[PDB]
């Protein structure tokens, strides 16, 4: 293991809080507190304290992703939408520095409040699930103060992390970047997903990375299919897990 | 910043958990729960969650020490002499992964029962603090089972961290090392560090380290003032906080 091997896997083992095995929620399917090694590799709970719940499996997802464009020199930045406490993008700003990357940045996204209340505009199968009925349960809404020092906890507070306070639908079509290398979309709704393809896709480079983490949730993938079909995508959809998915822009 | 650089510093802030900030043990002096930055930057709290309660400016010494024996080619192990949850050995681990270091091992020495119940061989000083009291209210005894699944935590448990499971005095003697080039020393009793200066201390290499974590302690600097009398030693004592201090052996 090199130095930079290291310091990412210490990185993910740390923002998903595999040191000190937080207590879960108990909300939707978990029924106990009890940390379980199986739920969190697989990002599966609802972690009391560690800064991300995307888990594991997806942590080496983004690492692959990210990893490949630098690599491969897929040109742009990177975006989350739907960050949490924002150890995900926290993790994507470790991986630049581990390679000691000046010329990118990662933008992070979020209404800073949790899940929006529903309105009549609302996809029919949005009003349905109701997300923002979830929001204090799981402890949600983080704000942008929280997340900042959250970031600084790690070192990783400074000007190659760059926010977007909002809603997506307001946010997403004049945020101030010109290219992505990967898109990592998290907001679990046809409506947070529809915003984000629509207005920000179009601007992920080719050979970069569109990652669905909510794939599982009916309505994110009713967005998905959706936009894929309308814009005549039709790139191999790749499994993560048990609830993320992503593709390559060819 | 290299991956070196960037993996041994997330790891002292994750050993100490800057990261996630969790409360205090209420003893001593400590009168409030309150996670305080700068009694963590110093190590002068009872952390409830963290893995070593030695602190940031001990742990950079700990990174000094070891860093400097490499640097100049001192030959031996590390050695800790309490460990507690195994926090500093864990760094200490860390370290010579970080420098591909494949011939040299981290030495972990605990009773993993905590302070031991005084008896009338003690000395007067270590009699009047009787620190086994205060094996509960600091949550200090911790089981070589509980050491080593912390170990495995950070991927840093493997056949380069060996136990020595014992009190000092029956362990110290006929510990299978042959020689070292750093020596921590965190017991705090008289007892403790005369034990191991006594028995572990003509094993430490010339232009290794002996760093005395408890030096604030007059049981603990009563114990380092007669050995160094006794056997001649003058090497400057330099103070780290306000508790530790070391020297390097001519
Ligand atoms: C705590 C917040 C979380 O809530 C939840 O997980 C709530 C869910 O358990 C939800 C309730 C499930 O619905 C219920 O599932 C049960 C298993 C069914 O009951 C059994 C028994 C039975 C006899 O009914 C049988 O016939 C039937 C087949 O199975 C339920 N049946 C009534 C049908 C069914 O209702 C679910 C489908 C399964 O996973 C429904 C579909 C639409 C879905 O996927 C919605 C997801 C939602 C709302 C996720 C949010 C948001 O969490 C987010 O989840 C993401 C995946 C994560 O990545 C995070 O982003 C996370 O954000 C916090
Ligand atoms: C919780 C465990 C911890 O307990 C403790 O810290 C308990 C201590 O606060 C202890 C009680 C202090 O004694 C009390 O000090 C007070 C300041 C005095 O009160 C005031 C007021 C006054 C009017 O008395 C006046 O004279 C004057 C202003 O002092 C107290 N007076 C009554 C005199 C005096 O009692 C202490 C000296 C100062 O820190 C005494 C000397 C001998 C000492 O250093 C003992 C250390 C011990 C026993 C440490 C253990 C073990 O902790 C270890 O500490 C290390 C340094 C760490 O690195 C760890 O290893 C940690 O182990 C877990
Ligand atoms: N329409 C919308 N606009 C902006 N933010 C939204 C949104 N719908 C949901 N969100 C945000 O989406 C996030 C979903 S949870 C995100 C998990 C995170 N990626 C992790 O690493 O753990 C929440 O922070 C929520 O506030
Ligand atoms: N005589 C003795 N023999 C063996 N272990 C002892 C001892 N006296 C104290 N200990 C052990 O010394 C430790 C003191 S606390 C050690 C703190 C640790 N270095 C850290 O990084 O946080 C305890 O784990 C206790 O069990
Ligand atoms: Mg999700
Ligand atoms: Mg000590």
């Amino acid at each position: 293991s090199t130095g930079v091997e290291l310091y990412l896997d210490l990185l993910k083992r740390t923002v998903s809080n595999f040191i000190y095995q937080d207590a879960t929620h108990v909300a939707g399917l978990i029924t106990q507190a009890a940390f379980v090694e199986e739920a969190r590799e697989s990002g599966e709970d609802y972690p009391t304290v560690a800064h991300t719940m995307i888990g594991m499996k997806r942590l080496n997802n983004l690492q692959h992703c990210v990893e490949s464009a630098l690599r491969d020199g897929v040109p742009g930045d990177v975006l989350e939408t739907g960050v949490w406490r924002g150890g995900a993008c926290i993790f994507a700003r470790g991986i630049l520095k581990a390679y000691d990357v000046r010329d990118r940045t990662v933008w992070v996204a979020d209404s800073f409040q949790g899940f929006p209340k529903i309105t009549d505009d609302d996809h029919p199968m949005d009003a349905e699930m109701n997300l923002h009925q979830y929001n204090a349960a799981v402890d949600l809404p983080t704000s942008l103060a929280t997340v900042q020092r959250n970031f600084s906890r790690y070192g990783l507070l400074d000007d190659q992390v760059r926010f977007l306070p909002g809603w997506f639908k307001d946010t997403m079509p004049t945020a101030p970047f010109e290219r992505l290398a990967v898109l990592r979309m998290d907001g679990d709704s046809y409506g947070a997903t529809m915003d984000v393809l629509t207005h920000a896709y179009p601007r992920l480079s080719p050979g970069g990375f569109a990652i669905i983490d909510d794939y599982c949730i009916p309505a994110c993938r009713e967005a998905v299919h959706e936009y894929r079909d309308r814009h005549g995508i039709s790139d191999e959809i790749v499994e993560i897990d048990r609830q993320g998915v992503y593709w390559r822009r060819s």
